[PDB]
């Protein structure tokens, strides 16, 4: 028994991590084969600050050894530096471009030294709602799928709501931002349906049942008042993934989606699920059947 | 910016969690130097759960009867001995992997991260506090048994929880590292509850100071309070006493924001008694108790 916000074991990252410095700038590095990873705002025009810069100028530690930078090239928002020595603590790893709704666990870091994992949902509006201080560009988010890290973010900035913007582990922003400072605001956020009623079928469960109810709706009904309520709107996609979900505790996604549906309408009423008084969004469907069956790594 | 409930990087835990099993059971152990600690209810048997004798039970086993399993190595068990509740298993390797490491036994309202395992196994990594009930609510399913919970201060692993049962609310009792259980728990099946669970007083209040730093003060009130008078209030909520020890333990929160410990009770009294009328403190709708004084400054500066 028992739900919490659970992040994948982050020692096969933590293997990864390095200190860039480069001019004033000190972040952290994804060093995995002979190259680092990290974001290009270390060093704007960046191909032409780049041009300038020679490979003595990136000063890179991993742990208390300088590894010596034979190369850099850029990649969209990430700076690639090539280095004389593969990381021996590699694992088998993967770059994956993930969509808003789904889960990660990010390793934070400060001078390429990880200080903390915490669970991580990309928001529809591409943000994070991390927990970022100054020194932690260049930290990652990732999955594990068996024996292999999906890396999926690369920390690069914070929005001025508090909110993370970054990457994925090929320079590509998530979301509509770009690695300067000017004028960028995260766009109106809305909650992931999918991942919401995944969390109620993990309170079901838990043994958490008062807001079940004998109701079933339409998904186009649904998704009328989901609208409304600023949700994400639910697929039919959606509905087959909760489908294993379904099958274990005897409530249809159409008959959780009208227990949804009442909880909008209605609130909580002094109530709680798992704990909770709000309706958590950052558990996936796989993540409930993941923490709710044991899947190990 | 951004405020989160963060575990401890787990990396130096994996590297010493390994699959203990005797006759039909298969738990976690902690391999540190050449001992694998482990839960010692891991040598009884159906019929040895009520009533256990477990210095009886221990002396007829035999140091072939413990496989343990560190990946896919098979490690020699060449000893064994009990302390309290927790069964040591000297073996023949070293772990290479062996971080510099403590015992420590924990207070209520400490928190810790829990590297949660599965045949000897890693799968998750989350955070929790030992609840003044001396229980931890935990994510923890059949296997988990020899789980760890621990802080990763500067680069030294304090071991402070062993996973050894789950109480019949779901909730969950271990020992510290020396087989002390938390709590008036024992490692039998006999009939166990939990005490009725209080709030973490000091660790709400940590937290509201980290709201502040973060920028959230619409809960904050030109009010202060006695010491007393907020303990009177506390109570009825099923609220922890606050010590003088909690108030001198704010006080950087308190030097940090400007809102005096005994001000930012009464704002916890206000909470209290009207709710947070559809507003969230944090990202929160209910008051966190889970991140003490010393994770809000670590996590709020550095
Ligand atoms: C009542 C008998 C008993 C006494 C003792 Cl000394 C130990 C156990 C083992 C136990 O509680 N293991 C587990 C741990 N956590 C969560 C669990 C969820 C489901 C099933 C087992 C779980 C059991
Ligand atoms: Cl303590």
């Amino acid at each position: 028994s028992g739900f919490r916000k659970m992040a994948f074991p982050s020692g096969k990252v933590e293997g990864c991590m390095v200190q860039v410095t480069c001019g004033t700038t000190t972040l952290n590095g994804l060093w995995l084969d002979d190259v680092v990873y990290c974001p290009r705002h270390v060093i704007p025009n960046y191909e032409d600050l780049l041009i300038r810069k020679s490979n003595h100028n990136f000063l890179v530690q991993a742990g208390n050894v300088q590894l010596r930078v034979i190369g850099h090239s850029m990649q969209n928002c990430v700076l690639k530096l090539k280095v004389d020595t593969a990381n021996p603590k590699t694992p088998k790893y993967k770059f994956v471009r993930i969509q808003p709704g789904q889960t990660f666990s990010v390793l934070a870091c400060y001078n390429g030294s990880p200080s903390g994992v915490y669970q991580c949902a990309m928001r529809p509006n591409f943000t994070i709602k991390g927990s970022f201080l100054n020194g932690s560009c260049g930290s990652v988010g990732f999955n594990i799928d068996y024996d292999c890290v999906s890396f999926c973010y690369m920390h690069h900035m914070e929005l001025p709501t508090g909110v993370h913007a970054g990457t994925d582990l090929e320079g590509n922003f998530y979301g509509p931002f770009v690695d300067r400072q000017t004028a960028q605001a995260a766009g109106t956020d809305t909650t992931i349906t999918v991942n919401v009623l995944a969390w109620l079928y993990a309170a079901v469960i838990n043994g958490d049942r008062w807001f079940l109810n004998r109701f079933t709706t339409t998904l186009n009904d649904f998704n009328l008042v989901a609208m409304k309520y600023n949700y994400e709107p639910l697929t039919q996609d959606h509905v087959d993934i909760l489908g294993p979900l379904s099958a274990q505790t005897g409530i249809a996604v159409l008959d959780m989606c009208a227990s949804l549906k009442e909880l909008l309408q209605n609130g909580m009423n002094g109530r709680t699920i798992l704990g909770s008084a709000l309706l958590e969004d950052e558990f996936t469907p796989f993540d409930v059947v993941r923490q709710c069956s044991g899947v190990t790594f």
